[PDB]
């Protein structure tokens, strides 16, 4: 008779590969090295959610311009995996939802973290920054 809930995501149990795969020391020297070489962008890893249900994406490093909004980069994962105009897409900075209207900038400034970069999880559904 019970509705068994087994299918959504624990919240904060994303798990970047791209830290399991460089140790701390090298992703915070290369951080800090290209903030300084373009002071003007901002390092982003991107990787998918859990339990999401959506394409994979290719590439898990950016280099964007901290003028860029949100939504334009919304617009840059939509494509690069290839979504109908359609499908959905979230976005989840430390398991909250960004808005859309901040800056890439102003998500870095805010969220960034110890090691000079900043950590985008992305999923089909809202459901892990709820």
């Amino acid at each position: 008779d019970f509705v068994k809930v087994e299918d959504l995501p624990l919240k904060g149990s994303m798990k970047f590969v791209y830290k399991e795969e460089h140790p701390f020391e090298k992703r915070r020297s290369e951080g800090e090295k290209i903030r300084k070489k373009y002071p003007d962008r901002v390092p982003v890893i991107v990787e998918k959610a859990p339990k999401a249900r959506i394409g994979d994406l290719d590439k898990k490093k950016y280099l964007v311009p901290s003028d860029l909004t949100v939504g334009q980069f919304y617009f840059l994962i939509r494509k690069r995996i290839h979504l109908r105009a359609e499908d959905a897409l979230f976005f989840f900075v430390n398991n909250v939802i960004p808005p859309t209207s901040a800056t890439m900038g102003q998500l870095y400034q805010e969220h960034h973290e110890e090691d000079f970069f900043l950590y985008i999880a992305y999923s089909d559904e809202s459901v892990y920054g709820l």
